């Protein structure tokens, strides 16, 4: 199997045919230009490797996801943000969130200045957004991910300071089911991830979700740069 | 005659009272907010300006339209989207469908900086689209516009290969026609506009569909991102 990219096509091999170790690897090589990223994404696909590799595309089985409303917030964490001495805002600063990201050398070291720009790109085009975190004026945390209709692939979030990235993920969700979001993709279930609600599910039914949601809508305005939580 | 638009107010003049010779010139001055040209839409006006001059008002008489199901296609160009090069894809890059008509140096040099973030404001508002045409991975082509209901004014097109804007409207009509699309506005009648099968109708005519039209519905997620139409 293992299908090998190239320019002359932006199509990928069906998802069912990735391996089992490592999970999920379907296809290595291509690029990362917005066509095919989106193309990615419409078919339950992403982009993930090691700087100096070449760029390794996956689709896990099973795969980890986050039903919004499931979400689990500590009683001490709900205590927090009842006194929350942050703000959150939405789409106001991508290219500091991606670098927050980016900088704290730990799953985020894969994200090279490359993937960086390109994602800057979906985000520029109105496909990838950010949640920022503000503790007075500066930013200590937040997240980022890619849109899918009413399906949000959460790519990664970084924190500064304690409980800022629970606050992203806190209002976020709030935000999102509020609005006709039905779901989001974390990829692969990890300890951080898994304590806050997330849960395995077969690929085989994430990719239905996927199409089903994908060609869904929330309001017109729910991804322009606004104040999403401000006491 | 031609009214000075105002910061302060939102509204514009009868387009019936627009002059001959230029054809359409009814307002100049304003700005680009969004209010103010979802408005001009509304009432069949558009702006159109040379870099360097005040912006601009039209609605021009006659109108020059495209009716979707009359879209003329050659026999060589129904042999060529049979086996097609191309992907067709709706607001997957709205910013590059733009940039593309912009870059035409021909008459896409009116879209300046301004002009561009004002449709962008407008297209994550919801209410401006692209159509894009990708040859491989690279985008080749495409057209954008306001969507008024069941009716739809497209601004631009643009092509750096072979057939490519020919098929973005091609596909465009087919995926229009299917939903209740009903009329697309062209704004003034061109060579290539007119082998399309555009053609000219009263500009109380053309106000006239306008009125009725903005009121009509595509399916509620018809403009939602996503492939129309995939290579072979
Ligand atoms: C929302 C989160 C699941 C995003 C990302 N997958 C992470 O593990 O941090
Ligand atoms: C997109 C076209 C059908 C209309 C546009 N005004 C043009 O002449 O390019």
């Amino acid at each position: 199997r293992l299908v090998q990219l190239s320019r002359h096509s932006i199509a990928f091999p069906s998802p069912e045919g990735a391996l089992r170790e490592p999970n999920g690897l379907l296809a290595l090589g291509g690029d990362l230009s917005p066509a095919r990223l989106l193309m990615a994404y419409q078919r339950g696909i992403f982009p993930w490797f090691s700087p100096g590799d070449p760029i390794l595309w996956w689709s896990p089985d099973p795969r980890a996801v986050l039903w919004p409303e499931s979400l689990h917030i500590s009683r001490s964490m709900k205590r927090f943000h009842k006194r929350s001495p942050y703000r959150v805002t939405m789409n106001y600063a991508f290219g500091q969130v991606i670098e927050g990201c980016a900088s704290d050398r730990e799953e985020g070291t894969w994200i090279t200045r490359g993937v960086v720009e390109a994602y800057h790109r979906l985000h520029e085009l109105g496909h990838a957004h950010s949640i920022e975190v503000w503790r007075e004026d500066e930013l200590v945390g937040g997240m980022y991910g890619v849109a899918q209709g009413t399906l949000f692939c959460g790519e990664s979030m970084f924190s500064r300071m304690e409980n800022a990235s629970k606050t992203a993920l806190l209002v976020f969700c709030e935000e999102f089911i509020g609005h006709g979001g039905k779901l989001i993709d974390c990829q692969v279930l990890n300890d951080h991830t898994a304590s806050l609600g997330a849960c395995e599910i077969p690929r085989r039914d994430y990719l239905n979700y996927l199409n089903q949601m994908r060609l869904g809508r929330l309001p017109n305005n729910f991804w322009v740069p606004r104040c999403l939580f401000s006491p």
